[PDB]
């Protein structure tokens, strides 16, 4: 039926700034929030402000040294930490900015808080659009991500769930999450991503897990230009089979929006409806569900996508005509919720889509 939804947001989020020209704009989370509030969606869900996750919380996965560094590093003391910066991959893609650690605390706090809420059976779904930082590693920043809120949330869920399923529709491979759980069967990770001379360079379909986790990592490598139809042909069959074989008791869905048509950094051709179809599919399994954000660099479309996916989680139909909001000018020239795909070529033939699906199905028979 209709599900109870708890939603995590801290209004301070939009004030963090990666620096001039950096494509990651935390402000997109405020835009998303402002938009969904103007559609009246606050009426249907509980809105929480997450706590700032502590170093204790973060060191449930990350090394004490990496976290102490993140707590210490500031733009005013960078010159002293030059070695440590290189060791932990900070100062380029992953810059030092004012309030960096607090920004990690806020985005992490939402995922961990949502996981606790699900564990206590006090919601059916928890939403943290500030989370989904899938590239962060035990002792290293990567791809704009510093602290892996997702691995932390999953570790929380594993306190009460024998098997947790992770699904990642970000255009990039979820390497940090896959890496953390690569050798366990208690977390199956499923990533659909662009593959071939593309960040982070991992997620070959032959990467299937190791030891006890062998066959519990599933990767669907894709080419430029994938569209709603190609994606839809593959997503539901794969997830259904995964659900059948794996029988998870909780699910974490990363909804990274850099897989949308027109993304500044991505090269997929999905609409908001195509992207959201993935949320609908996962929803129908009626399992405790943590939905997280992720990448997304054309910020008007990120706001539309996550607003609509919040509406999907709520089974709440919203008009295509955008309500007035604080960021109304970002949504021109159309001022509509939904987007059109571009005319870019889909390098993913139907045959390629079916062949990869078939290989993945063979692996799933091994469960
Ligand atoms: N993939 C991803 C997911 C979440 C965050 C993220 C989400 C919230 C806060 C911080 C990072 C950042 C990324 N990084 C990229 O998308 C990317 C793009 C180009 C090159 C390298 C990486
Ligand atoms: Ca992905
Ligand atoms: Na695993
Ligand atoms: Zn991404």
């Amino acid at each position: 039926a209709k599900k109870k939804v708890c939603y995590y947001y801290d209004g301070d989020i939009g004030n963090y700034y990666y620096g001039q020209g950096h494509p990651m704009k935390p402000h997109r989370i405020r835009m998303t929030h402002n938009l969904l509030l103007n559609y009246g969606l606050y009426r249907k869900m509980e809105i929480y402000r997450p706590h700032k996750a502590t170093a204790e919380e973060m060191t449930k996965y990350h090394s004490d040294e990496y976290i102490k560094f993140l707590r210490s590093i500031r733009p005013d003391n960078m010159s002293e930490y030059s070695k440590q910066m290189q060791r932990f991959n900070v100062g380029e893609d992953c810059p030092v900015f004012d309030g960096l650690f607090e920004f990690c605390q806020l985005s992490t706090g939402g995922s961990v808080a949502g996981a606790v809420k699900l564990n206590r059976q006090q919601t059916d779904m928890a939403v943290n659009w500030a989370g989904g930082l899938h590239h962060a590693k035990k002792s290293e920043a990567s791809g704009f991500c510093y602290v892996n809120d997702i691995v932390l949330a999953i570790l929380e869920l594993l306190k009460y769930h024998q098997r947790v399923l992770y699904i990642d529709i970000d255009i990039h491979h979820g390497d940090g999450v896959e890496e953390a759980f690569y050798t366990t069967d208690r977390v199956m990770t499923v990533s659909f991503h662009k593959y071939g001379e593309y960040f982070p360079g991992t997620g070959d379909l032959r990467d299937i897990g190791a030891g006890k986790g062998k066959y519990y990592a599933v990767n669907f490598p894709m080419r430029d230009g994938i569209d709603d139809e190609s994606y839809g042909q593959i997503f539901k069959p794969i997830i259904s089979k995964v659900m059948e074989m794996y029988q998870p008791s909780a699910v974490v869905l990363q909804c990274g929006a850099d897989s949308l048509s027109g993304d500044r950094l991505g090269c997929f051709n999905l609409t908001v409806k195509g992207h959201a179809k993935c949320v609908e599919v996962v929803k129908t399994f009626n399992l405790p569900l943590l939905m997280l954000g992720g990448g997304g660099y054309t910020i008007r479309n990120v706001a539309r996508c996550w607003t609509y996916e919040t509406a999907v989680a709520l089974d709440c139909e919203i008009p295509n005509e955008l309500p007035y909001n604080d960021y109304f000018e970002y949504f021109g020239p159309d001022f509509k919720l939904h987007i059109s795909p571009s005319n870019m070529t889909n390098q993913n033939t139907p045959e390629y889509m079916e062949k990869i699906k078939q290989r993945l199905f063979e692996n799933l028979r091994m469960l």
